[PDB]
């Protein structure tokens, strides 16, 4: 029985869930100067286990992305990631207007859940590029 | 010369710098939501002219998005992109840290500019998904 909070996370289980998820790792000092920062944070707990979460940044009218939506392995596939993206699509709507832009990277595996939410790919017209420090 | 300024454009302004950079419109409404909330903003003027601007949106630490990279057609093909470029890569080296993102949408021929900042393509493993309001 698994509760939707809007809470922020512990920079300890942010950085574990990432892992559990198989997303690329990010440090206690990334994640003590961005946690506090998002638009939208929506996290799932069981009992008081972190399970999943999803983040949004963006401008607040023109773009937004939706960063960080990671769920452990053992919890994947019974539906709590469209939990989370429940909850952020409910944000985003909430205040997008005509034009608002909104997008995400995607690991290919993760397409199916995006797919669902009504996401395309941007390819072939336009593709993701990246760094990291 | 152009003047660079770091102060948050006008909503007539960015529009029509957004539609005579060959770029989708965004509407008035969205604009006025938008343009105070990016955590960077570099506009370049040629005279009393904006010819070119680009925009962050971010946590501050785990994740950043450039976006808003518009030049005027008739500025293209002649460096000012790179220039806009150079001053968003000022503002995320004075933030960013070990295992910091940052990420874009480019399309073909833009990927080329990019690619002088040093960003590589997500595919084929990651991939830009969308909505459009």
């Amino acid at each position: 029985m698994v509760k939707v909070t809007y809470d922020i996370p512990t920079c300890e289980d942010y950085c574990a869930l990432r892992i559990n998820a198989g997303m690329s790792p990010k440090t206690r000092e990334a994640a003590e100067k961005g946690l506090p920062n998002a638009l939208f944070t929506v996290t799932l707990y069981d009992k008081d286990r972190l399970i999943g979460m999803g983040r949004v940044i963006g401008d607040g009218g023109t773009v937004f992305q939706i960063v960080d939506i990671a769920v452990l392995k053992s919890y994947q596939g019974q539906a709590y990631g469209s939990l989370i993206m429940e909850h952020i699509m409910k944000y985003i709507k909430n205040v997008s207007v005509e034009s608002v832009y909104v997008s995400l990277i995607a690991d290919y595996p993760a397409d199916k859940l995006y797919v669902k939410f009504g996401f395309m790919p941007t390819e072939p017209d336009s593709g993701g590029m990246y760094i990291k420090y």
